[PDB]
């Protein structure tokens, strides 16, 4: 069946399913409603920086559209909604004035959810840093950003948390780390060799290690002051594409290892055992910062489950380890990575170049990480695939390979569930084709087609595949 034996009844009793969004990426509005601008703003406002010059200042327009898709996420018989709030929107300047305006659109967006019986699941950072903390602060460069995202994120816990139950704080600092500090092709644009200035074997760690410490800080503020009256909950989102090794060797197999610490136990080894990665310590050196006994106290633990955007997969090849003069978080690894083995493609491309359609690689992530880390309760806070450019209307809506894809990933999660894994919800990437940061409007990873020109919305064949495997 299209469906292929998947159902409610197929995955564990009150399993969350969900759709995700991003606000920067859907909302629109962004010089507008009193929101100030972020790191993204700016960035999108540069000629050359995304496709075809775009930007999110209109996006979906979701802002004034947002009843019209909680109508249609009810629809499709979701139960959740990740998405996230705009720091800028609340406070333009990322400290100091409260938007009044912004902190209505989230209680009007909020309440309307409820209405309709969707859950809140609530980021407070997605890339979106305010301008104004970047230039004044020297945004995640800058330790002082732990006392800026707690009272940011106590804020949003008093106001909101009252009815919000499931909170992230930050969506995929590994990105962030690499992109705007090692690659230097996200903001704030940093690299060894890039205009903005940088140093890609040094900052992103630094900058990693910031984003533990401020998540660890808003946690302490949250258990401390607002868990006992509200009693929800504080995760994380990391991404994690599954890394296979090329072969049995020893090389191989430690390559892939590697890989796996370098990408994902970067964070899960603070977040579940107090520490970095031995290996990052053993490679990286005085590179990476140390934290104090106090500081691993207050970061083990700190996640009451763990959000994974899992992708697709690559095979790793290894090398002797060597004595190198260090130029890249990106190198520090000694991997590399092979995207064949014994001739045949690990799997086809999506539109985006980094996505092999690889259904495997969500059971090698949720085994993983149930086996090395004492199976904490994990939600899969995003999964999907995009299609290119130019597709006519009707093109978008047949996307049998997305509902391919959704059937096989969903299949290939059910089998690590049942062999134990404690997944507690999926949530699909996207509701909507959106605003897909360096690559604008040319990539739609939505179950919803959305019109840029005239900002319609077409429920695409996934969509109704959704909301078949779904129903009640
Ligand atoms: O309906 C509005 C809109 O829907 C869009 O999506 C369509 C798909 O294009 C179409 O292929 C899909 O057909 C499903 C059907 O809904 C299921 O009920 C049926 O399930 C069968 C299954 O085939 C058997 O193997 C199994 O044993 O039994 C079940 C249940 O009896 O499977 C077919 C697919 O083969 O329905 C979607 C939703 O309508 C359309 O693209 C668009 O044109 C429509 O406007
Ligand atoms: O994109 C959809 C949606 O989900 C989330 O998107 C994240 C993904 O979770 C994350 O895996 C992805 O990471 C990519 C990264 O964008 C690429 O720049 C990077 O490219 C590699 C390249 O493949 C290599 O050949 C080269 O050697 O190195 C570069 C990196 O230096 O590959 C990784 C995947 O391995 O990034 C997405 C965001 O850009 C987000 O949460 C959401 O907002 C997205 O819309
Ligand atoms: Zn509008």
């Amino acid at each position: 069946n299209w469906l292929g034996g998947l159902s409610r009844a197929a995955f564990p009793k009150r399993f969350v399913f969900g759709t995700v969004t991003s606000a920067y990426q859907v909302e629109g509005m962004a010089a507008s409603g009193g929101r100030g601008p972020s790191i993204w703003d700016a960035f999108a406002h540069t000629p050359g920086n995304v496709a075809g010059n775009q930007n999110g200042d209109v996006a979906t327009d979701q802002y004034h559209r947002y009843k019209e898709d909680v109508n249609l996420m009810k629809s499709l018989n979701f139960d959740a909604y990740r998405f996230s709030i705009s720091w800028s929107r609340i406070f333009p300047d990322g400290e100091g004035r409260v938007n009044q305006e912004g902190v209505a659109y989230y209680n009007n967006l909020i309440n309307y959810l409820l209405q309709k019986g969707i859950t809140p699941y609530v980021n407070l950072y997605h890339y979106d840093l305010p301008l104004a903390l970047e230039k004044k602060y020297g945004g995640w460069l800058n330790a002082k950003m732990a006392d800026l995202f707690t009272e940011y994120a106590d804020f949003c816990f008093k106001t909101f948390g009252n009815r919000v139950k499931h909170w992230f704080t930050f969506n995929e600092p590994r990105i962030v780390a690499l992109l705007g500090y090692d690659q230097g092709t996200n903001p704030p644009k940093r690299c060894t060799k890039c205009a903005a200035g940088g140093n890609s074997a040094t900052e992103p760690y630094i900058v990693a290690h910031n984003f533990l410490l401020s998540h660890a800080a808003a946690v302490a503020r949250y258990r401390t002051k607002y868990q006992a009256a509200q009693q929800g909950k504080v995760g994380i989102v990391l991404d994690f594409n599954w890394y296979e090794a090329l072969s049995n060797s020893t090389e191989d197999q430690a390559a892939a290892q590697r890989a796996r610490d370098f990408h994902i136990g970067w964070y899960l080894d603070p977040l579940i055992n107090g520490h970095y990665p031995q290996i990052m310590q053993d490679l990286v050196k005085d590179r990476l910062p140390k934290f104090t006994p106090e500081q691993a106290r207050l970061v083990k633990g700190s996640a009451d489950y763990i959000g994974i955007n899992q992708y697709t997969a690559s095979y790793m090849k290894g090398q002797q380890l060597m004595q190198q003069t260090p130029t890249s978080y990106s190198a520090d690894w000694q991997v590399t990575a092979v995207f064949a083995k014994n001739g045949k493609p690990i799997g086809p491309q999506a539109n985006s170049n980094w996505l092999y359609i690889v259904p495997w690689g969500m059971y090698g992530c949720v085994n993983y990480i149930k086996q090395k880390y004492g199976n904490p309760t994990v939600v899969i806070t995003g999964n999907g695939m995009d299609q290119p450019a130019n597709l006519s209307r009707d093109q978008y809506l047949r996307d049998t390979t997305r509902v391919h894809f959704y059937r096989s990933y969903l299949t290939q999660l059910k089998k690590a569930i049942d062999e134990g894994a404690n997944v507690a919800g999926y949530f699909a990437w996207s509701l909507l084709d959106n605003f897909e940061w360096l690559s604008g409007y040319t990539s739609k990873f939505g179950i919803v087609y959305v019109d840029f020109n005239t900002l319609e919305r077409h429920p695409k064949a996934s969509a109704y595949w959704f909301r078949d495997m779904l129903k009640h």
